[PDB]
Parts: C-alpha cells; structure tokens; sequence
C-alpha cells in the first residue's frame, strides 16, 4: 500500500514519500504555464493526431529512440499504470506468469496482482555482473514473461552500467527462450545526457532481435506537470494488433491540451539538456547524502541519478517501520522499504526511500529535522 | 475493430459526428476560465491535493444534487470513466461475478470488461420501459450476480427517470432482494439536470438506504468542453468500500490537482447558468438534425433524456447502417454504425446510426446539409 502511505504524506508537513514531482517551475517552464490559454486554443482547433504526433516525436527525439519513431506504433495513455493495465490484460489473455524484478515500487506488483497475473520475484543482483546475467536468468526465469524496471525504482540501478551489453544479454535470453520481455522505462529520462549512462536506442535492439516485448515510457516522474501527464506503450510487431485492440477499449485519446502542454516541457528540456530537472535532484541528493552520512540511514549510491534516494537501516534493532514511525511523529514522511520487496515485505524493513523531486528549501529543512530525529535514537 | 477505432479515424476529419466527446468551443464565461489557467496551475502547486479533491467533489455533487454522496464522503477520483470501470472489473473478477449488461450500449463498456475476462450477458433496454414489469422481468432474465446499467443510456438517451423514482426503486429492490451487485454508469446524468420532470433525484440516498451492494460511476468529460482533461468518480457501498479502495489505489495515487481545480471552475460556471451553455449547443444541433432529416431514410428516435448523441433508425428496404455509414463517409461525414452498440449480436445494430451532438453548431449545420444531400440520392 505505497499509494496509501503517499496519500497520508500529501497532507503532511514534509512529504518525502511519493516520487511525484513537487518542485516549482523553472524560469522557462513559467513561460509555458503563462501560455496555457494559447495551448488550450491550439488543441481545440487542431487535429488530435497532430498533438499525438508532435508529442511522440518530441519525446523520442529527447530520449534518442529514433527506431520508435520509424515504427510509429506507440500508443498514449493517461499514466504509466494505465499502460501497465493494458500489459496486464495481455498477460491475462495469454495466461502467462511473470517473473518481476525485486525490489520495485509495489504498485507494479499490486496492479498486476489485481488483474490476477501470477508473479514471481527475481532479485536485482542477478543483473550486477554482466557475464552472469544469462546463466542467472536461465536458472531463475521459469515463467513465460520477464518484467524489468530500468532504471529501477527505488534503487536507481540500471543495466546501462554495462553499456549495451546488459540489455543485450537480457534480450538474448528472452529471444532464445521464447520469453515475453516487459520493461518499464519511466526513470530513463534520468540517464539522458550522461556521458557513460545515456540510454542507447532500445527499440533498435528490441526490433532487431525479434523478441516479443512491451515497453512502457513516462513523463510524469520527469517534469513538474502536476500529474497532468502521458505514458507511452510500444509492442513487438507480432502482438501489436492484439495490444492495440486492448488499448482502444481503455481510451480513445489523451487530452490534446495536455499533450500540447507536455510537448512544450519536452522541448524546453531538450533546450537546456534537462538541467532544470537534474539540478534540483542533485541539490536534494547531495543534501540528503551529506546530512545523513554516518547516521543509521546508510545511503545506497545509485547507478543512475534518479528522483528517489534509497537507504539501508544500519542498526542492530530498529527497522524501517520504526524509522518511519519516528520521523512521521515529527512531521517527516518517508517510505519504509517493505513497499518495495513485494514478494517478502519483511526484506524491506531494512530500507527506506525518500523522494527528491521537491523544492530544495523545503527538502533541506526536512533533512535537518530528519537527522535531529535520528540522533535521538 | 470497435467504435473507438471508428472514432480515431473520424477525429482526422472535418465533419466528425462520431465520438461523443465534447468538441464545441468555449462559452464566453468558459473563455474566462481558460484565461485563468496559469493561476489555476499555480494555485494547485501551493495548495493541498486533498483540498482540490474535496472542492471538486463538493461542486460536482452540489450541481448534481446528490447530498448523500457528500455526507458519506467515500468517492474516489480517476482519470476517466473507463478507468473507474476497470476498477469495477477488478472487483468483479476477484469475486467471480458475471455481469448482465444493458444492450444496446457503447461498446467499449462491453469490450473493456470482456478484455478483463468478465463473463457478460445482455439484457435489452426494453426491460425497463414499463415500470410495473421491471421487477418480474429482472427475476426472469438476470441470471448473473451483477447487473450493469447505463442511465441515461448511450446511445438511446433512455432513462429510468421517465418513471420518477419508481424505476430505479424497482431495480434496486430486485438487486437487494436477490443479493445482486448493482453497477450504474451515470456519465450522461448531467443531461437530466434542471429538467422539470426528469431531474435526477438523490441516487445515493436510495442506494445507501436500500443496503444494496453497488458501484456508481460519474463523469465530467462528456458534459463540459474540457478537451478530455477530465475526472471520473466511483462510489461503492460500505460493505465493499475497503476492497474497492485498495483496488483503486493500485491504479493511481491522485488526479492532477490542476485538472481538478480547472474542472471545479467549469462545474461552478454551470451551476451559475443552470447548464445553459451545455444544453443550448446540444439543442441547436439536435433540432438541426431533426429538421434536416425529417422524412429521410434516417428516422430520429426521440430520447427520454436530451443527451449529447442522436440515435436514428434506418428506414429503407435494402440499405443497412453499414451502407449509410459508407455512403456518408465517402462524402466526408462520419457517423457511427449501430452494429457495435448491440455488442452481443451486432447484426441487430445494422438498423441504427448514432450522431454526436457536442459540436460547433456551424460545423454541425454544414454536416447536416451534406448528409441530406447524400441521402437525397437514395
Ligand atoms: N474506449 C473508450 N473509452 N473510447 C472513448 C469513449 O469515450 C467513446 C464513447 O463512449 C462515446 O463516443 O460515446
Ligand atoms: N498506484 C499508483 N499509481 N501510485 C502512484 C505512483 O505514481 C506512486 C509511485 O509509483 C512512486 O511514488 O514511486
């Protein structure tokens, strides 16, 4: 019940629970907000397909996925969880069991379980050594589908630490062994413009390999758009028609006004190479790291500079549940890790997640209070 | 293929009379809301999410005159009525419930539940025409443990409100007596508001008092010209509320507080003008369609409720709705053939055509003139 813990924090003093964006608008993003009336009238007079096309083009240009634009088969929905429910309907129709990454944000588990998809965990550590990925998958993936989250939420882990080879090994395994490969790329924006970690064209690999796949992309966790957002799903050619028919039963269209607005955010971030996103996260990440260094919350350095920070509880008795209780009694709301080890929540009582997509002044105040609370125990 | 895919193609066309989504422009007071979008954005950044949920829900159920829903204060918000329907689908599957679903109805209601592997069986709308036959007809025909109605119905505009309170009271009596889950899609209910005889009564008072197990879905997207930046509402009976709450929270944490803030302005604006700016556009186009097609091969089917779609019967010896759709689209006018509204037996829909009325009157009048010109050739 992550969302329910995030519902409570949304009312609270220092909400560091949900990863939704709550930083304010940059100077140039304020120029988008100021033009919302113009963007409204544009969408009212133009064609729906125009705003879909321009959003999809801007998005995959920023993310440097040109193969996705050549194939031109991506479908848009209100949110990544909606795209996930479309994938869930496909998994249920094919009666497939899923091997799902663990840890991962629990709402992925919850939505798939709620559509009665069988779920079996595979630990993130199977991906740490590039030359062991394939034999580890051969041992441990004993279902017809494999569902990854890359970069991962909450750890920031990514196969991109291995260049192309990590993903190539996963795709090799799934092709060789007739596995459907599902990948949630919602955190992939945080790799962009990184000298070593910037995502390559994933769709070139997925298409060239001929693997059966479903790939989900997102805007909501990248930009401060107050959850007025859009997610994207792309399927391999062999299942595209089935998935298309499932998708059209859910919605006809995303708001062309929202799409028009989102396109401006994407273009704005192309212009500043995502600086207004990255700099806010870096300031809060550094503040958390320096504030909590040496405390019972042991910072877990992520592969990718994602919008959440992950900590191990380094104490002989206290759990993450204890830590969450103590911090919330003083008005600071974090998430216990239980909410991420969906197959075995007690494993998550060793970890805590904090959201970084926050105004830095509020975040710094929350960090000062957090260390003061922790220092009493 | 489904009606939504027909609507994707029509959305690329000038005379799109297919999707029921709102495509009329803004009223003068609605252009004021548009001018405040920057302030509505910054307000939602500074305020609490729960504040915008509460203010929206209050405005919505004040306009719809559903005070019981505000007392219970257990309604959950989602991106769209189909998303609320998928939450209902998750509950139906968890409880092994099959659904007796109204026919005709817009096909994605059938399709999305079928795509969730919910077993579905039709019940014809005519079961509800005679108030004193509703209960015995349901006893003889409903052989599932859930019953899913759409009221007012899409595409016919039919409503149990023709019977005052008694039609809904008989449906609820049946479902309570026989331990059935009652699901009701109220997305068209705004079109009853301020009607002297048809204005919806407080449905949640009846649902709560009866003790019936229920899921009730409400919508904004079909009412206001908000370019599908919208919100739907679902309310569950107390005995299933906790299960449904947990299902709902797996789908989304929150609707955009910016969108909620904006929608609240539209709801308040329509309270101030008694939905005049919505009703007048539909009236202008409904009357244009009726006058243009009177005596034509498209026979207007008068609805109980003045909903945002018009329903026509094909009155011709040989031509079907499929033929009419092809003939009109060949000349640039896109309507929906009735086939898919009869989701259990599409051949029954080959005698019907649906036209969307939530359109700019000038475009709609030009579409009607072109439609008449095509039909005048057969
Ligand atoms: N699959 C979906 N949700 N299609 C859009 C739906 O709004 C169309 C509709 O219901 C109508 O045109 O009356
Ligand atoms: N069931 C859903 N969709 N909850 C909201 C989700 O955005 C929260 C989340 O995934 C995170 O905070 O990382």
């Amino acid at each position: 019940d992550l969302t329910q813990h995030e519902i409570q924090a949304l009312t609270m003093k220092y909400n560091l629970a949900d990863a939704h964006t709550h930083q304010r608008q940059s100077a140039s993003q304020q120029s988008i907000v100021s033009r919302l009336p113009q963007l409204w009238y544009e969408a009212e007079e133009g064609l729906q397909a125009t705003y879909e096309k321009r959003f999809t083009e801007a998005f995959f240009q920023l993310h440097r996925q040109p193969t996705a634009l050549v194939k031109n088969k991506t479908m848009l929905s209100y949110a990544a969880s909606i795209s996930t429910m479309v994938a869930g309907m496909f998994l249920k129709k094919e009666r497939l069991a899923v091997t799902l990454i663990e840890p991962c944000f629990d709402n992925l588990y919850d939505v798939l379980a709620n559509m009665d998809v069988p779920l079996y965990p595979i630990d993130e550590s199977v991906f740490y050594d590039v030359d062991r990925i394939y034999p580890e998958l051969e041992r441990r993936v004993r279902t017809d589908a494999l569902f990854l989250v890359d970069p991962n939420n909450p750890t920031g882990f990514s196969l991109l630490r291995h260049g192309r080879k990590g993903f190539e090994e996963v795709v090799r395994f799934c092709k060789d062994h007739d596995k459907l490969l599902l990948i949630d790329f919602c955190f992939a924006s945080f790799t962009l413009f990184e000298p070593e970690l910037a995502r390559f064209d994933m769709y070139e690999l997925l298409e060239n390999s001929g693997v059966r796949y479903l790939a989900i992309e997102d805007t909501g966790k990248t930009w401060p758009v107050q959850d007025a957002k859009c997610a994207l799903i792309t399927a391999s050619d062999d299942i595209w028609e089935t998935v298309y028919n499932l998708h059209t039963s859910v919605l006809l269209n995303v708001s062309p006004f929202v799409l028009n607005m989102l396109t401006q955010y994407v273009r704005d971030s192309a212009a500043d190479r995502l600086a207004s996103v990255r700099e806010v996260l870096t300031r809060n990440r550094e503040c958390a790291r320096k504030t909590l260094d040496g405390s019972i919350l042991e910072y877990q350095e992520p592969v990718v500079k994602v919008s959440v920070a992950w900590f191990r509880v380094d104490h002989p008795e206290l759990t993450a549940t204890d830590v969450h209780r103590l911090l919330s009694a003083d008005g600071v709301y974090v998430l216990p890790g239980r909410y991420f080890y969906w197959s075995e929540p007690s494993k998550g009582d060793a970890y805590v997640r904090m959201a970084l997509a926050r105004e830095p002044e509020m975040f710094a105040d929350a960090m000062a209070l957090t260390r003061q609370v922790l220092d009493r125990h």
